């Protein structure tokens, strides 16, 4: 059975469209839910036609209690902020990052901690 409350230290990944095709959309994930960001929703948590996208360009994950980003050596190259990322290297997402993928597709991480407020 288990019913509780349990206490979560990982933020939720809302991803906000801020360009691209989908540009004014915004998704939200739980922690520890590998969003792979790709073209085609064919496995994929998102999908985006915006040609610069492709299939598997990239995949998104967590680490522990924390957020990541990896670029699947994408035909193109994923950036964030101001920085080009790297196939053979992770880096960690962050509140307000922006992720630049494909021609003109901008993705904005927030971290969702605690219920919708009103």
């Amino acid at each position: 059975g288990s019913s509780g409350s349990s206490g979560m230290v990982t933020p939720s990944l809302r991803l906000v469209f801020v360009k691209g095709p989908r540009e004014g959309d915004a998704l939200d994930y739980k922690p520890g839910s590998t969003i792979r960001v790709g073209r085609i929703v064919r496995g994929n948590e998102i999908a985006i036609k915006d040609a610069g996208i492709s299939t598997k360009h990239l995949r998104i994950e967590s680490d522990s209690g924390n957020w990541v980003i990896q670029d699947l050596g994408s035909s193109n190259g994923t950036l964030l902020n101001s920085n080009a990322l790297d196939p053979e290297t992770s880096v960690n997402l962050g509140d307000g990052d922006v992720i630049k993928l494909g021609e003109y597709t901008s993705i904005l991480v927030n971290f969702v901690s605690g219920p919708s407020s009103g």
